[PDB]
C-alpha cells in the first residue's frame, strides 16, 4: 500500500505476508524501501522517530544538496510512500524465525501500546544507533549545542573543526586515541575525561608529548549563544574557552529485536550484498561493519534490496504473455 | 576552491595534488567533497555531457527526485565550496612515474591546450556510456532516449510495470534480459533491428513466453513531447508501445587508463575501490558491481576515506606547541 498504517489496517496487514519488513526508517532503511517498492515487492517500514539522522542539523557530504536530517527523512519517507511502500510509526521489539518467514512484533503507541505482529520472508536491519551524550541534569543544555558545533562524528564535521580550539570528551582510555586522529584537523585539542576512568601513564605521557591538556573534572554546563558553543564550565565553577568539540563516548546499538547468531566484532558482519550470517536478513548502514555515513547507508539499502529482488525473481514463475 | 582557467595552468601544473579524480559524475563528485573535507588537495576533471547528464529523472536516490543535470550541478558546487579544484577538460593519458601520476588533459575543443597535472593518487570515476540505436536522424533517438525509452532495467523498471514494452537488443545474448524484464511487464516485444541472426532455440523460447520477435530494422521512433508511443520499421509497418528498454551494451570511458596496469569486463577493486595499480581507485560504473548513483556515491566515500587514512597515518602528528 501507498499509505501510512493507522489503527484500522492492523487486522489486514497482520494476515498479509510482506516480502520484506524494514526495521527503522532512516537513511538506509528508506533507501531500501524505495528500491523494494520500485521492484513491486510488498514492503513495510517501521520508524520510531527521533533517530540519529533526525538530530543531524546539516548533512555536509551527501551530494547533490546540503539538507538537514529532518529533510532527509521527510523526503525519503515521501518517496517510499509514493512508490508503494507501507510506513508505520512504531518500535520493533522482537523477531521469530520459523524456518521460513519472520514474525516481527511492534509496539504501537508509547503508552497503552498495541502489539501487532507482521510477517515477511526477509528482514532488513536498518535501525542504526544512537550516540552517547554527556549527562547533565538539564539535558536541554547539552541538546542546545549537540549536533551544531558540538559534534559526535569526526568524519562528518572534522572539516568545520579545522584549526579551532577543540574539546574531546572521551568516554574511555581508548576513546582518547581519537585526539590522535582529530589532530589532523586541529592540534588545539583539550581532552576531557569527565572523571570517569583512570588514565594510564602511557597515555598521560602521550598527551603531554603532544601538548594536549588533560582535564579530569566533571562537566556542569556548556556555554553558548544561539546554538554556537563557546566554552565549557566544570563543577567547581571554572571553565575553558573552546570554539568546537567532539563527543567520542561510544554508541548505543538499536539491535534489541535481533535471533542471536549473526557474527560480529561489535557490529554485524555482512557480505557485499549486505547479507548477514543469516541468509534471510540484511544489515544496513551503522549496524554493519564499515563506515557510518549516510552515503554508505543509502548504498547498503540499494545492495540489500537488489539481492532480495534477485532471489525472489529467480524463484518466481516467468510472467508470459498469455492468450487474451 | 576555484575553477581552472587559462592563467592557472602553469601554477597548478607545478603543484602536486594529493589525488586527481578523472570524471566529475556521481562517484567522482562524492569522492571530491570527502577529500576536500579531509583538507586534502584534489582536482576533478570533467569532460561534460556524461551518462548521468542524460538521465532525466533520478527515481531511487533519497531524499529528493532530481534530474541528472541537477545532480552534477549540486555536487560540483559542493565540492568547490569545500576546496576542490574543477577543470573543464578531457583526460587523455596517465603516466605512473613510480612516485606520482601525471595526467594530460585536452583543454578546449579547438586550438586546445594540453596541460598535464600531478597527483600522488588517482581516482578513475569516468563511468561509461550506453550504446544507442543508430538512425540517420539521431535527434529522433535522443528525443526519447532517457525519458520513456530506457537503458537501465533497475532504474526505470517501475515505470515499465505492466506496459507494452519494446526490448531493443544489440545481440542474441542481449535478448535474455526479456526474461528479467518480464518481472515488470510480460508484454515484451523483442527487436533485433535485423543486425544478427537469432537461433531457433531462442526463437522457440520467446514463442513459449509469448514475446513477439520482430527482426525488421527501425526507421523512426513515434511520439510527441518526449513520450514515445510506437516504433516504425523500414518496411512501413509499426507497433504501439508505451515504453522500451535499450540493451545494446556500453562503451567505457577508459582511454586515458591504457598506459596503466588493471585486472579486468570492468575494473576489479577491493572494498576500498582500490584497483590493482597502486594509488589508483575505480568508482561507480567503471568497477564491477551495480551501476547506480547510490553505490557510486558510496564508492567515492570509501576511496576518499582510504586515501585519507593512508596519508594521515603517514603524516607527522600535529602537536600543540603553544
Ligand atoms: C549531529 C550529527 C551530524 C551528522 N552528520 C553527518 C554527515 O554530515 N554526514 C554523514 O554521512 N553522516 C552524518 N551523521 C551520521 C548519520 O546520520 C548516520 O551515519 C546515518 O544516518 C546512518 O543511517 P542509518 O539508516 O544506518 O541509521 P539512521 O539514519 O539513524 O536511521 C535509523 C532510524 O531507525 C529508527 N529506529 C531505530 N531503532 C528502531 C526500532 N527498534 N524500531 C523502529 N525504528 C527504529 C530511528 O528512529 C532512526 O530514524 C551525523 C550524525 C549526527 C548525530
Ligand atoms: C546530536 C544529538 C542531539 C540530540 N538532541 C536531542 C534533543 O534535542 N532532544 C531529545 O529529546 N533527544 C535528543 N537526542 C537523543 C537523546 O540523547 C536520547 O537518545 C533521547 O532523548 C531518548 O530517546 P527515547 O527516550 O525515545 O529512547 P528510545 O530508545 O527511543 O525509547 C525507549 C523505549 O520506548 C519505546 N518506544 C520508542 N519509540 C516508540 C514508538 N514510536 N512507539 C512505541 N514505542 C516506542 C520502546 O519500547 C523503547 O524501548 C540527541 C542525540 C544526539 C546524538
Ligand atoms: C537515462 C538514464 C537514467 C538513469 N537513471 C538512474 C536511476 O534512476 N538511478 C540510478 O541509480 N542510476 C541511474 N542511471 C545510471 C547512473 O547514471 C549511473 O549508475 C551513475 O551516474 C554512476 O556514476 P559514475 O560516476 O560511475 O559515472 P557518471 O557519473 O555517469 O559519469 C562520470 C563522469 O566522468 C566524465 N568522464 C568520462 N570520461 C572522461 C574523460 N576522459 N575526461 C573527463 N571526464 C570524463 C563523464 O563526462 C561523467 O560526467 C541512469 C542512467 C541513464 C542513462
Ligand atoms: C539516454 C541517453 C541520451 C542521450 N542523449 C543525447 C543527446 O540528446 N545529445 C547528444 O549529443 N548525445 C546524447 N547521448 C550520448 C550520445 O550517444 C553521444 O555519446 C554524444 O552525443 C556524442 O559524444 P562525443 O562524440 O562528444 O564523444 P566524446 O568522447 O564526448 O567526445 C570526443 C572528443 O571530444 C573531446 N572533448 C569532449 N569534451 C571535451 C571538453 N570538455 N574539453 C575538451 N575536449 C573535449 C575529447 O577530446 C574527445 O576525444 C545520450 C546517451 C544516452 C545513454
Amino acid at each position: 500500500g501507498s499509505h501510512m498504517i493507522l489503527k484500522r489496517h492492523f487486522d489486514e496487514k497482520q494476515a498479509q505476508l510482506y516480502d520484506v519488513i524494514i526495521a527503522g526508517g532512516g537513511a538506509g532503511g528508506l533507501s531500501a524501501a524505495v528500491y523494494l517498492a520500485r521492484y513491486n515487492l510488498k514492503v513495510l517500514v517501521i520508524e520510531k522517530g527521533r533517530g540519529r539522522s533526525f538530530w543531524m542539523q546539516d548533512l555536509w557530504n551527501y551530494v547533490p544538496r546540503v539538507v538537514s536530517g529532518k529533510e532527509l527523512i521527510e523526503g525519503g519517507k515521501e518517496m517510499a510512500l509514493h512508490y508503494g511502500a507501507d510506513w508505520l510509526n512504531g518500535f520493533v521489539e522482537a523477531v521469530t524465525d520459523t524456518g521460513e518467514e519472520f514474525q516481527v512484533r511492534v509496539k504501537y503507541r508509547f503508552k497503552n501500546s498495541d502489539y501487532p505482529v507482521f510477517r515477511a520472508k526477509y528482514l532488513i536491519a536498518a535501525t542504526g544507533l544512537m550516540d552517547v551524550l554527556p549527562q547533565l541534569e538539564n539535558m536541554q543544555n547539552v541538546y542546545e549545542y549537540a549536533g551544531y558545533n558540538l559534534h559526535v562524528c569526526l568524519i562528518c564535521d572534522g572539516y568545520e573543526m579545522t584549526n579551532r580550539r577543540a574539546a574531546l570528551i572521551a568516554g574511555s582510555e581508548k576513546a582518547i586515541n581519537t585526539a590522535f586522529v582529530l589532530n589532523w584537523f586541529t592540534p588545539y585539542i583539550t581532552v576531557l575525561t569527565l572523571g570517569a576512568y583512570p588514565v594510564g601513564d602511557e597515555m598521560r605521557a602521550k598527551l603531554a608529548d603532544h601538548g594536549y591538556p588533560l582535564i579530569e573534572k566533571p562537566i556542569a554546563r556548556f556555554l553558548g549563544k544561539d546554538h554556537v558553543m563557546d566554552g565549557i564550565e566544570f563543577a567547581d565553577g571554572t571553565s575553558i574557552k573552546v570554539d568546537t568539540g567532539l563527543i567520542s563516548m561510544g554508541s548505543i546499538r538499536h539491535d534489541g529485536y535481533l535471533l542471536d547468531l549473526l557474527t560480529d566484532g561489535g557490529d554485524i558482519v555482512t557480505e557485499y550484498d549486505c547479507r548477514t550470517s543469516h541468509p534471510r536478513v540484511f544489515a544496513l548502514g551503522d549496524l554493519k561493519k564499515g563506515l557510518n555515513q549516510v552515503s554508505i547507508a543509502v548504498a547498503d539499502g540499494t545492495l540489500a534490496a537488489t539481492a532480495i529482488w534477485k532471489e525472489i525473481r529467480r524463484a518466481s514463475a516467468p510472467r508470459k504473455w498469455t492468450a487474451p
